[PDB]
């Protein structure tokens, strides 16, 4: 088990060039419509609070320059939806995906094509933290680059590249422009929630490692969800959800470990230690795999 | 700012990948223009994989009992060849989405992204390295074998490994694209174990210094060494030797960090002699040895 991303061809296809006067970041061409950050438009004398309304009423389609490579892509049109720009275009992308924009909760993996002038550089997997943060890595002009997961041969967007935090994480919004979490498209500091670890992928983490026959922290106690969140909290771990509990269905079901019973074996891992072993090799609980990252990496039939 | 393993992007080498069968065995193939590789284990039945002779088993092929798959198109085979390991299928259409590209073999140390692909269709990405005993601790399943490894390099591709093999312990042996393996390993259905791994002293140290360009400094010290005594230490603890190629090629880490390169080499030597004592470096419980000096600046810089 290993934390792998998926193949970016798909979305490579779909990254373009947005130059508004001098600042230049990347935007996604898909149809015929370009969806970038909006911030975009801003001076560099007006990034604290910046008005968007009335600075795109002083933009006109012919101040936007988009660009494939160094292909010229004319706009046609232009709006703002929450914090995102979209610009549509003289032509409609011949790669544009099957896709779909989704909103992720907390603890949801993807991978991210980081891009520089609308140039893909590199592709990494990450995870939606609690605080709605993820601990990526951008250098400047990464705004606009996506995060998304694939599905068969549907790309599913969830995240495009807005901020960095002042502790080194980052933030940014789903494709319609929402941000996760409280965050602001403003040249502020804006300091994250206290992040607490992901229960339902570190409970992923120990299915994963009775899958390999790695099974010591088996105990023999049970216990109640209820129970088990009160606990949990108190230990800075997420509460599970009722849709935690069915999304780790499929490997309770593979091990044979009932999910309540894998929450008390986790219980006891929290209140007391590790005794002095590891779990897959690793003193530290993985909070950053999903169970669906577990199901996939069982075998070639289950990965393709 | 920030750090994580990092790979190339794959779209290059997605539209290289194709699906070979012979007779009840499938894998993957590279398609270049208008030829085809992958492994030559292809040929063998679970009879064959236990001793083959490859020249053997593949005189008696032709080109109709090769399978070849794009996507949803069957490519004709109109030729094949053997390079030493690998399996040179002809075809009569060119790729048209052939990179440009090379073949290279790569030294121990280095680092490559794998594109891992199942009957033809690709699945994931990560980043690996050539370990000391040219063994890669990769992740690849049934069917994976043809997987390739590369660099990209502006628009350039190169493909410095293919996927054969995986040994008892759970690491994997493979080949350059001429067909030569990496170590002293086969393509025989035999258990094969692998020469003694060593620790990539040279880029545990890049690491570091990615450690202190995204601001954790609690391992430096104010100790310092020459280069032959951090040596001495290093090959007491199962490390490869720093040479003074690897302590230039840090020159623009050491640099940017302001922290000599035998400064850090001090730093690593009380980390080995010491432990870390229960705390960690970019998350990390151990010293992580797979990303080099170039890694380090590409993501850093
Ligand atoms: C977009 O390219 C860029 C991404 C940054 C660059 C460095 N690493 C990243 O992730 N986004 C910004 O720079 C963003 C623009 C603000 C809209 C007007 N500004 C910030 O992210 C700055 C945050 C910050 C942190 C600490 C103190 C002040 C400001
Ligand atoms: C090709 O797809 C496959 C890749 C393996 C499958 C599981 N994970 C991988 O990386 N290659 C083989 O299966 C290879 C075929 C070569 C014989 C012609 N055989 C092995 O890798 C055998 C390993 C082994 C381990 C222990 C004892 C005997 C054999």
């Amino acid at each position: 088990f290993r934390k792998m991303a998926f193949p970016s061809g798909k979305v490579e296809g779909c990254m373009v060039q947005v130059t508004c006067g001098t600042t230049t970041l990347n935007g996604l061409w898909l149809d015929d419509v370009v969806y970038c950050p909006r911030h975009v438009i801003c001076t560099s004398e007006d990034m604290l609070n910046p008005n968007y309304e009335d600075l795109l009423i002083r933009k006109s389609n012919h101040n936007f320059l988009v660009q494939a490579g160094n292909v010229q892509l004319r706009v046609i049109g232009h709006s703002m939806q929450n914090c995102v720009l979209k610009l549509k275009v003289d032509t409609a992308n011949p790669k544009t995906p099957k896709y779909k924009f989704v909103r992720i909760q907390p603890g949801q993996t993807f991978s991210v094509l980081a891009c520089y002038n609308g140039s893909p550089s590199g592709v990494y997997q990450c995870a939606m933290r609690p605080n709605f943060t993820i601990k990526g890595s951008f250098l400047n002009g990464s705004c606009g680059s996506v995060g998304f997961n694939i599905d068969y041969d549907c790309v599913s967007f969830c995240y495009m590249h807005h901020m960095e935090l002042p502790t080194g994480v980052h933030a940014g919004t789903d494709l319609e422009g929402n941000f996760y979490g409280p965050f602001v498209d403003r040249q502020t500091a804006q300091a994250a929630g206290t992040d607490t670890t992901i229960t339902v992928n570190v409970l992923a983490w120990l299915y994963a490692a009775v899958i390999n026959g790695d099974r010591w922290f088996l105990n023999r106690f049970t216990t109640t969800l209820n129970d088990f969140n009160l606990v949990a909290m108190k230990y800075n771990y997420e509460p599970l959800t009722q849709d935690h509990v069915d999304i780790l269905g499929p490997l309770s079901a593979q091990t044979g470990i009932a999910v309540l019973d894998m929450c008390a074996s986790l219980k006891e891992l929290l209140q007391n230690g590790m005794n002095g072993r590891t779990i897959l090799g690793s003193a530290l609980l993985e909070d950053e795999f999903t169970p669906f990252d577990v199901v996939r990496q069982c075998s070639g039939v289950t990965f393709q």
